[PDB]
Parts: structure tokens; sequence; C-alpha cells
């Protein structure tokens, strides 16, 4: 059915329609043990759907899929919340589309329903050979699509492929105005057919349609880099700061991915079997080697490092040139005789010709080392070393070692990073070594994540939260990837900009990862 | 005309007396006080423009008839007057908010509840029934009531030369909107409208200067903030800190400290002041005077600007020696801090005894920058 | 009505009546703006409610309450798992006792049912004098109440004040054998002219009927009293150990409560405005002062000590021949030039005459110490001092301070402590000081807390959960109470018993403060 | 009432509206001596009233008053000289605005009628609680 407006003005008309490019079949749930009704007034209530919105300008390239949702109960707050009681599911979607249209010049979008076990294609040519709809800027408001539930089976259990809706430019858009944009929004209702099937208790972890973080300051979440000194600012670098292999990797697939761990309190200390030999070059060094509590010492699969030991990272070509700092004493019975600061390297002075590696291999400044004898090793900071480059060292995986994969920010955006101070281990001595401070950056902390490690994602959606700070009003949108980076859209110079430690995390939308912000930190400073 | 929520009607059978209205208030072209607000190209999706109580303060004469009632019960209709043109494009969505539930702050939660999407193409004259939502037979005052909210949904865009649209609301009560318990009109519910009198700001006092008359007003692009304590004032009171009614007497006040003196000057004498009230100096209450200037910014001591003042020692209230004397406020440098309240102040005298009481009466400034610089207050403390 | 039948063997009848001691009171709900129904299968299923259960023993008396339970949506599973999703609700609740009886010999119980606003009474007597009935131990199996909603409105808001339901031993249980008990379990369902009134967005704090604990090991969470050394053991300790005020004090009414924070790190470090004079005794001591930023110096209401600085205790009689350690070292430009073992007190040598208190008022063993300097502080450990008692000493709130108060396990319960052990700094010098192995215990950490802090918790129902360890199957009970303390049900000698601290903590059910738990931990080593 | 056209182009339209925010009594004139009446033809004779015209700019802001006009036979050019020949009047008048508007892109116009011994507020907000 079609329906059509006059405009304010008469300068123009808008269509509203109801389609149904149909596969249209409907179940009988003969095999049901019990057909679960629903509130009839969830099927008067449309919703905007998690992955909606897109945004369409002069730049857009036909082709390019906007949108890819599937058909579940998952696209109504109403059904996604209900859906945790149930075992079973079988029904249709309505699915409406809104276009904030005008008769600007010109340019068309169409719609698309694919059937499950299909790849979606990448051309709006080979998109007509699905059931779709046509549409036009300059009379669109509203595009209703009777979504149908394609199946081979009665009713449905948590696990199976479904079909989806496509979305993609026809036409390219045009208009006088450069500025002029172009804004789909979607909304969602189940159709009268749908059912539920069986009552269960509800699941704990259950992938909720909305997430609920507590008030909790960033200040007050320290540290897996640095769990001595507390975070005060947030960064922003633009030296094309890819994060390489680092702590603090969470991810909501394992929790603490690489040698990470949820309890990184200190700087997790480690203690090694300091035997030693010749040594060319340096007089005062020797060659320690690391042990490996609840890791054999024999096998490339797990990490040759204790769990929490990492970075401060080594292993430039200045690895000997600087140098980190460790409280360091001899292992006696009943705890250590003495804790004294040592320069230690962790680097890759002559054995291993490699580069910032996370040996099983650590190097000291310290005479006095002996074979038969263990010491132990609490990382402070530098001596000797650059500044807010010689930290973000950039290690990674080498050999058969399976840890956290390197990772980038994508095109347009760029990292947010926790940053904590350290201070100077200043000493006037005839033995002992002295300090510099140093900034330290580390990605997202466990005490934020673990929220949801537990509350859970959507898949195939990333979470859009604000960032809201002492009065008056601001606020910052940012995006948290299920992979443990939070990110900002950037525009301007490359400055490395600071931002403050003082405001609560607030939920927003679900957004897929192509989703371009219009909260933009302009790097003027 | 849309009814996003059904409008359940009462039959006030437990209300003491029931009081009609005048048939003429149900005119639906009164303004809706408040109910007024602008979109640009820059207003941001999700920004909250209007949120209004559903209450008889919707309507111009209801809002003046609820003084002189106790009670009511009924809802409204509103009208919607968008000034648009013919090149723009966007929406907004309205929605209704039950009384006792929390206004979402994403407009992707908004669409939970009941509401309207309208596009500016199309919304000149939409009505939106704005329902009475209670499990009461009516209402009483201070109760907690429904509400509703406009937010943009999608931004405006314009496809040729940037234009504003201003929207206004209009309403009218529903036929059931009725009154209860007639109470002398000297109640809450503040009056639709405010009749100031005629007052040039020359006939004004300057909290911050109350011997110089009021000779222009001005705006200053740089003065982006404000943080002064004097002349600041407040009707949702609460309270300021440290600003009078009686500017005026708030000027003078007394000092007294025992010996000490600045590093590298011993011509600064310290001294405390005094206050109105009494001690403890409880970190709870200020601890200057209630009437203090704050002619003065993050200066710090050797070649720096000063201020000036008033000096005189205390006689027993009889007769007391009075000279102009510079006087710096606090020493901010010593501390590590910013110039702050809490500071003593010096005086650059050493004539000065040390058990006695000295006036204080500012004035002026001397060796400094102009108001850039005094209108930049002290700190506090938290 | 009622019903009777013979059980096995003809030597007994069991009842299962229906009564209704009615208030018996329906609304037309003509005020609510729309009334959402409910699936038809929710009023046909009956689960148990928490709350339930108890046991009634031979040396239960008559007058004490049983049961006290609200008549809400939170009796059934599903009802309170959809209620997150409505404004307000109406109706009234099928109750069900299950009583497991015999002809043991004798015995009765009453259920009486109270408006809102009326005092519960401890007295069998007086119950009679409420809407109620009598049940006989040797013929009851089911009674089922028709539990009324009692309100003066036509449907409810979340916050009113609701009818309940009481049990209570009517006359005492006898029987020949000493070990026969009764059970009392109690199920719920809504009745039919139950309904919910408005679709709201669900609730991200919603207080659920399920808890979800993550996996995450004990030795993962570290550590509000000791952060850098892992838990590795869980402490039971019979002592008489009910907590003073100590650090790592969370509730689920405000997350910290006195000066703790939920990232403590390290041990968290603070500084003191080293001013000094005469001191009588030790002619090495100085009397410095500490710092408080966040906090003024000033005003009695806030702490006068840096958040997250805590015990370590001191102020025993022998707190002056008991030394506390920390790493000391001066404040200069840019960091601190060394960082020192001193011997600190903490304590009342001479200007407080108190006892373990929390100034603003700390003493030191050195004598190199100046008054124009600033100097950094990192507790350590203890020096001297006894073991297993100097640690745990009894402070509290003293003057007009409001901190955490003091806290007892109930008659028959003990405490849980998490705890770690801190090797031993030993040192040969001619200046500079040596240490003492010491065992360090903390109450409930903050990893495990925050998912309560955010799931939320029933009012007036106290978490048990399981704790289940390596294979083979060994899973121990306890209860953690809303207040932060988790206590386990002990028999036996006063014997201070070590737990292992690997296992998963699983979330059974909600019960009442008093609830006798069936798993006891007989410390008989 | 209405009525509505279509510019010429269909590029819009305009509209042409008879309304009466009514007070509308009408007086028997039992204690007039005499009544005396009209030619027919001056009710149809549509003429400007002295006190128009007025522009509307964009610097122009609401809650300006432009227009205040009494009721009374000096609206029209014949009432006008024909009262100079009588001692009374009764009756009320038709008034047309004219607006010379396109779909430029914006704005609107508020028409408010007084009862006598009333002040006339200067606030677009207020003006709507009469008849307009």
């Amino acid at each position: 059915s079609s329906k059509t407006e006059q405009v304010t003005g008469a300068t123009g008309i808008t269509q509203s329609t109801v389609t149904a490019p149909l596969p249209e079949a409907v179940s009988s749930l003969s095999l049901a043990p019990t057909v679960n009704a629903l509130d009839p007034w969830v099927y008067l209530n449309q919703t905007e759907v998690p992955g909606g919105t897109f945004t369409v300008s002069s730049a857009t390239q036909p082709g390019s899929v906007l949108l890819e949702l599937e058909i579940s109960p998952e696209l109504n707050l109403y059904t996604s919340h209900l859906f945790r009681m149930y075992a079973g599911w079988s029904g249709g979607f309505s699915l409406k589309l809104l276009v904030a249209g005008n008769a600007f010049s010109a340019g068309k979008l169409i719609a698309a329903i694919i059937p499950p076990n299909i790849e979606v294609p990448n051309s709006a040519y080979l998109l007509t050979g699905f059931p779709h709809e046509i549409l036009d800027f300059r009379t669109a408001d509203s595009m209703e699509i009777i979504a149908p539930d394609i199946k081979n089976i009665d009713y449905h259990f948590r696990g199976d492929k479904l079909g989806k809706l496509v979305v993609m430019v026809y036409s390219p858009l045009r208009s006088t105005s450069a500025d002029f944009e172009i804004e789909i929004k979607l909304t969602s209702a189940p159709l009268p057919d749908f059912k539920f099937t069986m009552l269960v208790p509800p699941i704990q972890n259950n992938a909720l349609p909305i997430w609920s973080i507590p008030q909790a300051p960033p200040y007050s979440m320290v540290n897996p880099r640095s769990p001595l000194t507390p975070v005060v600012e947030l960064y922003i670098n633009s030296s094309y700061a890819t994060c390489n292999h680092q702590l603090g990797r969470y991810t909501i697939y394992q929790g603490a991915i690489g040698n990470s761990t949820f309890n990184p309190s200190g700087a997790w200390t480690a203690t090694c079997t300091a035997e030693a030999g010749s040594v060319t070059g340096h007089p005062n060094w020797r060659y320690a080697l690391l042990d490996l509590p609840d890791n054999p010492t024999f096998d490339p699969t797990l990490p040759p490092v204790p769990r929490g030991f990492c970075d401060w990272g080594s292993g430039v070509k200045s690895g000997n040139k600087q140098h980190l700092v460790c409280f360091t004493g001899k292992k006696v019975e009943g705890g250590f005789q003495d804790v004294d600061t040592h320069m230690w390297d962790y680097g890759d002075n002559e054995t291993v010709g490699l580069d910032n590696t996370y040996q099983r291999t650590i190097y000291i400044k310290d005479p006095s080392l002996e074979k038969d004898a263990q010491y132990l090793v609490i990382p402070m900071g530098v001596s000797g070393a650059a500044n807010d480059d010689t930290v973000q060292v950039a290690p990674n995986c080498y050999g058969s070692w399976d840890y956290a994969p390197t990772v980038a920010p994508p095109l347009g955006e760029q990292f947010v990073w926790f940053r904590s101070q350290l201070p100077a281990s200043k000493t006037t001595t005839t033995s002992g070594v002295n300090s510099v401070p140093v900034n330290v950056n580390a990605l997202m902390s466990p005490d934020l994540m673990c929220s949801a490690y537990a509350s859970g994602f959507p898949l195939g959606k990333v979470a859009l939260l604000d960032y809201v700070l002492f009065g008056g009003s601001v606020v910052r949108q940012f995006k948290l990837y299920p992979e443990g980076y939070m990110t900002a859209n950037t525009t301007g110079s490359n400055t490395g900009f600071i931002i403050p430690a003082d405001g609560y995390f607030r939920f927003n939308s679900w957004v897929s990862p192509s989703f371009m912000i219009s909260s933009v930190v302009d790097l003027n400073l």
C-alpha cells in the first residue's frame, strides 16, 4: 500500500509505503510443547534498532553496505528482554525506515532481504536480484518492510543462521549545498504471528539490550601497566600509536588475553635463577634466567614469563644505552635480606639478537650477582631513557608463541589512553642508581571492562558511550570495542591531547564498528 | 491528532468539592509558558529541547486559577506551531514519561516510551494529547507528575542557505479537567506573568563597588567564566557565598594578628580578618566577613601589583587615624597555592601594633592592569 | 476446600487444603492508562520463594518468627523478571507451604496475614488475632493460601508498603528420635487477576531474581589490605575475630565505606609535612604530620587520612616496642632522590594517649628528618612484632569521625578471610632495618563485590553461594551479607583453619540472615 | 471559512480565510429615536485604512506593536464622511489584511482583538490570551 501527503507550503510531497517483498511463510507450531503469547502492547511499540543509524553524504558510493541486520528478537527492546526467559521463538518482524529527506536534488536507496547462508554482495546491480524496494530522496518519509522469518524448522533455538536486511545507496546523493546530508533511522516491532515457546529461568550472563555502568571515575581505575600510580589524565596521541603487544589486554571473549590478569597490583613481582657466565662489552653485567610459576619452563605454547610480568619494554638499538629499574634483593630463609635498586635490561644485549621480547632472559648491572641465588624483581621505571616513546616500544609474538595481536585504530579515528605519572627515584650515592620522570599509558583497565565481561555485547555492534565530567555540562562520545580499545574521532593537527579523568561512563547505544561520531575532538593545541 | 497514551478519566468521587472552569478557558491558542525553542544545524542529536511537567502550568489561565485551589485532575491538548521552510530536513521525537520513571539521556532509549516522530516537513499543526497518569482520584501539590520530552531525533540539514526553525507550543485543557478545594491565593505555582517595575540600571547598586554608580553595560568575549563570590544571587535559594542585600555595609572590616612579616620584605605585617560572627574558624562557614572585596587574582609577591585600602587603629570606639595604605591578599606564593580567600591579609605598614584592631576600606588598586586583572577573583577550598 | 489421602501402607493420612483468610479485594484498574496482560503459562508455574526454606526442630520455641515475606512480584521468578519492564502492578498471589511431615509425634504451625503498617508480634497468642490457619505435623502435606493485595490505591508504583505472610511454631515439635526435624518449603505463583500497567525500558541496575558471577578464583582477587601479595589461601580463625575498623570495607549501599577505594593497588602511597620538635624517651624520633589530598586538613567530618591509607595497625601497649616498615624518601624536583627503609609507628607514642587511631600524626625512627621537606610513605610490613594478632589490631571511629562500624559474626557462625603472605626484608647493614614474615587477612575484595554492586540484592535476603574447587567435587557453602562479610557455620574446636583459593563462586539461593547452613566446616585440626 | 488556490506554475499555494474571534453582539437599537440606513453600495466598497501600511523585515522583533486601530466609522472613507452628518452610530466592521507573501522561508503573524479599557501588551506570548 501507499500514502501521500502535501508538505507545508505545498513545495513537495512525502510518501509512506508498506511493502512485502515476500518470502511470507507462517508456522503452525505443531511440535511446540507450549505456545507462549505476548503482551498485546508489545506489538504496538516501535523501538529503535541497535545498529541504526547511518548517514548518507555526497561522498557515499553505491555498492557499499550501510546496514546488515539479522531478523531476530534482538531487533526490539521488549522481545530482546523477553527472550531471556524462553527457549525458542518463531515469527517475523516489521522494519521501518525513516528518511530525513527533502527535494534536495536527487538520489535513491535500495533495501533488500537476503535468505540464510547466502553471501551479501557489494554491488547495487546484484542487490536487484534479491527481493527489494527502491526509494527516492525527494519524496521518502517512511518505508515499512514486512520482514519474514525464513526457516526450514517450525521454531528456533539459539544458535541458528537467520535472514538479513541490507540497505545500500542505489544512486548518489546530490544538492547545491555541500553540507546537506540524509540521515536514515530504523525501528522495529514484532508481527502479530510472533510467538515464544518454552518458559525457562532467566540467564545470568544474558546479552541484554541495555548495559548499565556503575559510577566509577577513571582515576579509580588503576592499572594493568603501572599499578602504583593513580590514573589522573586521559590521553590522545596522534603519532600513529598503534598498540603493539601490551599488558592490560582484555576482550569479551576470554577475559585477559596474553599474560595479563585481573589482579595486576603493584608491578607484579617475579624472581630469577641467576646463573651467569662470560659477557662481552660490559664487564659488570650477568646473564640471569627467569623462572615461570604455573607455566612449564619447557613448553612454547604457554608464554615464557610469569603472568602479569610484561613491559616496561626494551630491545631498541639503545636497549643497552637505556636501562630499566627494579627493586632487587637476594632470597634467603624467610624472605629477602635486602631490597636495593639495580639497573635491569630485559632486552636483547647479546644472546638473542631479538627486539622487545618476552624472555626468559634478563640482564642486570649487578656484579655481586651469584649463581646459586634467587633474586627479586619489582620494576619501578627508567634510567637514562627518552620520554613518551621508549615505554611504548613495539614487541609482538615471536616464534611459536600465541599472544595478543597488534591492533590499530580505524581510518579517521584514534585511541584514547589511560595515563599515569611516575615520580623520579633521585638519589646521591657511592652505589645506587638515579631515575627519570616518565609518562605511562595503558589500555582498558579491568575495573570498567569487567562489567562488559558480565553484562554482554550484541554481536557485530560496538558500544557507544559518553563521558560526563564536572559541571558545567561537557560530554565526549567514545566507542568501546569488544577487542578492548576505546577510540574517538578526531580532526585537526596531530597534537598530543590531554582529557580529564573525573567523569562517569554512560552507555548510549549500540553502533556498528564503522560509525562516524558527530562529537569530534578538534586537536588544535 | 495523536494520543501515544490513552487518557483515563477520573470521576472525582473522593473530592469534597468539584469546581468547574469557565467554559471559554477551552480555547486552544494560548501559548505554553516555556514551550518555545529553536533548532539549528549545530544542535546535536539526542539533545533535549523541552521537558515540561504535565500540570496546570501548561496553560496561561489554568496557571492563574491554580493559585486559588488545592487540587486538580485532567490532561491537556497541545498544538505545534513550526515556522519551517522549503529547504530543511530533520525529525523530532516527543515522548510521555510516567511519574516515577527517570528520563533517559539517549534517543535510542526514548523510543521505549510512547512517542511520536515529527518531520519538519509535515508538522506545522500537529496535535498531541498530554495525559494525566496517576493512581489516585486527584492531585495535591508536591506530587510526582508525568513529563513531556522533546528531543532531536535526526539533525537539521538544508539543501540551501542555513535556516533556523523556531517552534512554539500552544495548549488548552481537555474537557475532563477540574479543580478542587478553594484556598486563598498566596500559594505556590509561580505566576505565568512577571511584572517588572521600571528601574534603570543607573539607579541600581554595584555590589563590587557600592560607591561608584553603574554607568553602563558591556559585553566581553574573553570573559567566558565568572567565579566571583560578592554580588551573586539566586531565586532558588539556597544561598550564595558572601553576598549581601546591603552591599554598602559589607565594605568595612577589622583585622588583627601578632608579630610577623613576609620573607623578602619586613614591611608587610600579617593580619587575620575578623568575622562578623565569632569563631571557631569552622571549615563550614566563610572564612572572610560576609562583606568583602574580590579585587584580586593569582598575583605573587615581588615587584607585584597590589591592593589599596584605608586603615586605622581602633581606639575604644573613639578617634582613630586613617590614611591610604597598601594591601595584598594572602601569601599564596609561599604555599604553592593560587590566591584564595582563606589566606590572611598583609598591610604595607611597619607602624602597626600587634595586639591592635585595624579598619579596612578597599577603594582601588595600584601598579596593576585594568579590569582584565580584577575580573578574575581568588580561588576557594571546596 | 480440603483433600485427604491415605499413605502407602495405610499408617496415616496426608491433607492438602486451600484457604483464604481473606481480605479479598479486587481492583477495577479504572485509572490505569493501559492494562498489560501476562503469558498464560506464568499463572501455572509455582516456583520457590527467595526467603524459604526453614527447618523446625525440638529446640524451636513458639513465638519466634520463621518467615516474613512481602506480597509482591518478587515472590515468583517470572513476575520478578517481568516487573523490570513495567511501571506498576496490581493483584494477589498464591502461596503454598510444603511440610515434610509424618506421624512423628506432635506439633502445630500457624500462618497469618498482616496488613501494611502493622507491627509483627513475637507471640503465637497474638498471631491468632490476625486472619490465619493452623496446621498439624502428623497430617500436613501442603497448605495453599490465597494471599490478597491489600492497598488503598488502584495499582502500585515501586516504593509502597505491602502486606506480609508470617509463619510461626504454634506447638513445639516432639518425637522419640532426637534427630527428627521438619523442613518447610514455600512456593508461589500469581493469581489470575494479577496485571501490570505500563511498558518502560528495562532497568540496568535491576534487582534481579538471579545473580550471575563470572569465573574468577580467589587468588585473582588482590587486595584492599596487602595489594602486593597474591591471595593464596582462605582462612577461618576462631579467636572471636570480630572485625574492627579495617580497609576493604565494601557494602551494597555506598560502594566503599570508610577510607577505602576500588583501586587499592600497591600499598597506597602518601606523604608527610615532616615538622618536628622535642621528643621524650626515644632520642632518634621525630613527630611528623600527614597531608590530606582531596580532604581538608580542618574538617572532622572527612577522615584525616588519605583515601586508601589505613592499617597496618598500631597503638597497642607494645606500639613503641613494635614498629612498622615503610619505603621512605625525601621529595625533590622531579621525584625522590632516594627511597630507603625506615621504622614507622603510625601510633600513639606521646601526643595522643590514643589507641590504634587514624591520624594525621605519624612517628619515625629517622634522625635525619628535617622540617622543610616532604617525604614518601609506602608501608611494607612489620619489625619486631608478634604474628597473627598485631596486624588485626582493634581501631574504630574516635571523636566526631564517621567511619565503617565494627561488626561481628552471628552466634554459631564465623568469618572467612582472604589471606596473603608477606616475605621478610632481611638485610645486613650498618644502617637499615630488618623485617619479619607475617600473615595478612582482608575482608571482601572489590573484584567479587563489584558484581553485587551492579546486579543487586533482594532486600532482607542474604546470598547463599558455593565454592567449587579442583576435582574431585568439593563444595563449601558460605553466606555473603550485603554488609560485606562472608561467613560459614562451624563446629568443633577453635582451630585456625586454612581453605584453598582455587575455585569459582557460584550463586545458589537467597536466604534470610538467620539461616542455618547444613554444610558445616568441622574444625578438628 | 477558508479557501485555497494554486499559484501559477504550481510552486506553492495561497490562502484566503474569514474568521470571527468573536465577541459578536448585536444591538436592537430600541432607544434610538430614529434608525438611519445607508446606501447599499457602501457595504461593498473596501477602502484602505488610515494607519496602514507597515513593512516586515528580518530586523523586526516579535512583541513590537505594528498596528493599533480603533473600531469606528473612521476606518472607511464613506462612513467617515457620512458620520459628520449624524449624532450616533452602532455596528461592527470588516477588516481585511493583505499579505504580499511568498514561500520566502518562514515567519508568522498574529492579529488580536482587544476590548475597551484594556492595556495592549508588548509580548507576542500575551497576545495569545486575547481572541486572535
